[PDB]
């Protein structure tokens, strides 16, 4: 594993998920970007 994940929760400050997905505010799980 290297990045978090769509599935893994993470913060918009500290986003710790893989390209193409973002951390948005709106909520904790990773979303996608497209």
């Amino acid at each position: 594993g290297d990045c978090l994940g769509w599935f893994s929760g993470c913060d918009p400050n500290n986003n710790k998920c893989c390209e193409g997905y973002v951390c948005h505010w709106k909520y904790p799980w990773c979303r996608y970007d497209l």
